[PDB]
């Protein structure tokens, strides 16, 4: 689960949201999803979720970037998919290059202690990830 | 999150096991997939996470099973993916005939009170979903 606030990058239409919006309108926008073989392309989001308000970690990348998710979400890492929870500061997680546009690891910079926020989810065609906050992580 | 004691058949050596036990010993098992397609495959388990413990509810299905899931797992239904928590008797289930092996929707005879239990999950290659207790679910 991605607390509200969360951006996702519309690689279709270059435009940033904030998924709870996403949600709130079951707009049908795309976001970047990464393949199996770790790439990246662009996906139509075909179900909208409003998980609720529970609780949620922020792990701040370098360049910036901070998420704030559920420990349960997973992360694709310097290791493949990861739990949020289980993450701590050097670890490196796959991000999308905002230039090339391609998949790369950033450090983890801090993690952030947990706090209560309404949370969502978006499942995306195929691919099954979304880009959030600059960090791949798991639709 | 899958509460322990959740059924996974593999579908590559007919062997049905425990959930937990699949995550406690990292094994390298299969499961039945669905693809977007609507359809089941086996795949490989290529991740394992023991989510720790969590509320969870239960669906039980026409025919025998129950399905012990925290209320924001994805369900396959006869809308498409779905939260566990936002069901209600009467409602159909995506899920593997045990006899052709092919999927079909039944209904849910009632939904069980939540509880604490310990939670699992397990990515799976491609598809990215998994039959467990003979419900088809988010992987
Ligand atoms: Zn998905
Ligand atoms: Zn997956």
């Amino acid at each position: 689960c991605l607390a509200e606030g969360t951006r996702i990058f519309d690689p279709v239409t270059g435009t940033t949201h904030r998924i709870e919006d996403v949600v709130y309108g079951r707009k049908p926008i795309h976001v970047v999803a990464a393949a199996k073989d770790g790439t990246l392309h662009a996906r139509p989001v075909v179900s909208w979720f409003d998980q609720g308000t529970r609780d949620v970690i922020g792990l701040r990348i370098a360049g910036g970037a901070i998420v704030w998710a559920t420990p349960d979400h997973k992360v694709l890492t310097e290791y493949g998919w990861r739990a949020a929870g289980e993450l701590r500061k050097g670890d490196r997680v796959a991000v999308r290059d905002v230039e090339t546009g391609e998949l790369r690891y950033s450090v983890i910079r801090e993690v952030l202690p947990t706090r209560r926020a309404r949370t969502f989810d978006l499942e995306v065609e195929e691919l099954h990830t979304l880009v959030a906050e600059g960090v791949v992580v798991h639709n």
